């Protein structure tokens, strides 16, 4: 089997792309942010505190004839962004694009924080990271990916992420007309539960490559790209007026600027990021400073190739049984 759905940027910033995912029977469709840096899929639902709902499309297991009660499961998770969220556990039918998982944990919100509550666009996650992450107890569970991974044709999902635009979400096959040149793949490790891998270098702008191993996790989940204090400092540094401001958070520069492209090393092959995907507009409405989208990694404890980096590539999440990630230009 294979699915295909389609991902859309919830803003015109394109901090975070949504994907519908239909869920119990019949079908209640709700718009999902696919996550490979978690491996938890909730949902907002007829259980959420009712003062956390604003907007959303909300599941209701009880109008659903193929859901069931996981009797005593619990979740409850912590995002590196400081939001939350926790509640009680569903098993039911799940398809996206046109691929169906039957027996699916659907995590059910009783309670989330603010930051999901203000954003009525996200319906809930569906995580894309490695089951070891899952947080459902007493009974870890599995992902959707894992789930279905035995069905597919191949056991592997692809992201092409759109800039301004929306992309595509791919499960059990690779779509060679949706990138140019090779696919490069490298090595990752699954210690950590994350689509962790080791970029070769960096170049700013038209800049010689720097040759040097970063460590970090392809994650769809994340908007922007964190890297270590020195490459992102010799990325600003070539953006007249840019400064790292405590006050807003990281880095900023002025919205007049034309920013330099990133380019990233895969093995011997490079994914340029241009510098217009670099910009996350002004800080407040109606600012002049603009929000950079490269951040210093260096208070999270893991460098994060984020939506920043992902959108310039054409990317595999090769789940055989030695995982491999694959990129390529598009």
């Amino acid at each position: 089997s294979t699915g295909s759905a389609t991902t859309t940027p919830i803003d015109s910033l394109d901090d975070a792309y949504i994907t519908p995912v239909q869920i119990g029977t019949p079908a209640q469709t709700l718009n999902l942010d696919f996550d490979t840096g978690s491996s938890d899929l909730w949902v907002f639902s007829s259980e959420t505190t009712a003062s956390e709902v604003d907007g959303q499309t909300i599941y209701t297991p009880s109008k659903s004839t193929t859901a069931k009660l996981l009797s005593g499961a619990t979740w409850s998770i912590s995002y590196g962004d400081g939001s939350s969220s926790s509640g009680d556990v569903y098993t039911d039918t799940v398809s996206v694009g046109g691929l169906t998982v039957t027996g699916q944990a659907v995590e059910s919100a009783k309670k989330v924080s603010s930051s999901f509550t203000e954003d009525s666009t996200i319906d809930g996650l569906l995580g894309l990271a490695f089951s070891t992450l899952n947080t459902v107890s007493p009974t870890q569970q599995k992902t959707f990916f894992d789930n279905a991974k035995a069905s597919l044709d191949s056991p592997v999902f692809t992201a092409d992420l759109g800039y301004h635009a929306p992309g595509t979400y791919n499960f059990g096959f690779i779509d060679t007309t949706a990138y140019t040149g090779s696919i490069t793949y490298t090595a990752v490790s699954t210690k950590q539960g994350f689509w962790e891998w080791t970029s070769t270098g960096y170049a700013v702008g038209s800049g010689t490559f720097k040759s040097t191993s970063i460590d970090g996790i392809a994650d769809t989940g994340t908007t922007l790209l964190y890297l270590p204090a020195t490459v992102v400092s010799a990325y600003w540094a070539q953006v007249s007026g840019a400064k790292s401001s405590s006050s807003v958070g990281g880095y900023v520069f002025p919205c007049s600027a034309t920013l330099p492209s990133f380019t990233f090393g895969v093995g011997s092959a490079r994914i340029v990021i241009p510098g217009d995907y670099i910009d996350f507009g002004p800080i407040s409405t109606g600012s002049s400073s603009c929000f950079g989208g490269i951040q210093s990694s260096a208070g999270i404890g893991i460098n994060i190739f984020g939506d920043v980096a992902l959108k310039a590539a054409f990317v595999v999440f090769n789940g055989a049984t030695t995982p491999t990630l694959g990129f390529a230009s598009k």
